């Protein structure tokens, strides 16, 4: 039983970056492995990945992940 | 039983940004592997990969994310 | 049983971006394997991949994802 | 069983880019393999691929998807 | 029971982008393999690869997909 | 003065090479540029350039190369 | 006075190779430039460039080069 | 006075290589550069670029380079 | 007074490798450089640049380099 | 006066090598730099560089290099 339910029910200033800047890397959610069995990736949000990364009301209302791995029996 | 269910019911200033770069390498939600039985990838969200990256009011609602993997059995 | 469901039901300032750049490498999404059995990818959302990625109101509504794999039984 | 479904009733600024570049190398949700058994990709939403990506009011509403990949039995 | 299934019942500022880039290389959804057994792709949504590229109001409404792969038995 | 003299007088076991492969990407002798004044290329000798590549007793005698370039006075 | 000479005056067991590679890439003598005033290239020699690359009693007499580049005066 | 000269006066066991490789990437000679004023490359020599290299009795005699560059004066 | 001279007068066991590998990056001689006035390379004698490099009686008679640069006066 | 002068006048058991390796990353002579004025390689030996590098009776006679730089006056 792997059950992920969401609900969303609606009734119803200045922000200035300057970024001067070279040779930039940059990674994000990055898994790296060698011989596995599994690999699993849920994003229920948001991944942002720059060399300017500006983030505004993002991730703001009902998100639900469930995730189930493995069980040999 | 994997299941996910999502409901999302509505009864009804100012962002600069100024970037200024030279050779940027960027990567996202990168999962690299040697021999592995299984790989998964779910992205319920937003995913923003830039060398500039602006985001506003991005994941607003009702999302959801189920996942099973394996069970041999 | 690997079911999905989703339901929206509607009963019904300044953004500047200035980019200067050059030689630029962006990456998205990416899953590199050598010797799988199996490769899924899902997106029921949004994937943004610039050099110059600007994003407004983008996933707003009733998203749902599912998923099963393997199972050897 | 495999469902998904879906349903959506309805009872019914300025935003300036500027983006100066040169040799800009991207790439999208990209999925590389070497001796798999299987490759599936579902989008159920938006990939937006670009040296410049701008995006308004995108993914809004009522997406679902249901995948189910192996099961040997 | 690979079934899918959507219904859509409708009881019913400014954007400017400047580009100046050259020599770009874009790659959208993109899957490379050797030796495979199956690859499937289904896009319920939208792809926009461009080197400009901008999405206004773009999926909107009532998406489904179901995919169901393998099943040896 | 841009002289070149060359004189030859003449008062007159196993190779064995195996090459297996695959997908082969070889460059010469390549010069590259981008807003240049002057390009030149003098090849006195001998440029062998494959993906298999034997050369036995090649350049055996008597080259010369005289090369003046620019002098605005 | 840029004067090359040269003078070649004559009074007159097992090699094995075994290769095996995928995916060579092979780059020779390769200069690479931005805005030059110049370039020059004198081989009096023997470039060999391969994925297999073999030389028996190559270079063996008598080479000259005589360079003279600029000289704004 | 850039002169070069070069004079030969002749008065006249087992080699064995196995290679197994996968993904080589070699380079050579190479002189990279962003805004330069001049750029000279003379071989009077042999180079010898591959992913298997054998060289046997190569550069035996008489190689002469004069090279003179500049002189603003 | 760039002067190179040369002159070569000739009055007239068992090699085993084995190389295994895989992912091999080599570089030779390589000069990188942003914003110079002036780049030079001369190459009298041998380079040998591999995965596998083997070498055997190679740079044995008589060479010359002669260089001068810059002098502003 | 920059003279260089060579002459060569000839009045005329077992190696094993056994190499195993992976992801082998190897740098030759490599000079690097920002904001020179000038730069000189001369080589008048021999430069090996590999994964696996084997050099036998190699720089065996006669070399010579001459080498003035600058002489602002």
């Amino acid at each position: 039983g792997v059950v992920a339910a969401a609900e969303k029910t609606k009734q119803g200033g200045v922000l200035y970056v300057g970024s001067k800047t070279k040779e930039g890397v940059v990674h994000g959610v990055a898994t790296v492995a060698e011989k596995t069995k599994e690999q699993v990736t849920n994003v229920g949000g948001a991944v942002v990945t720059g060399v300017t990364a500006v983030a505004q009301k993002t991730v703001e209302g009902a998100g639900s992940i469930a995730a189930a791995t493995g069980f040999v029996k």
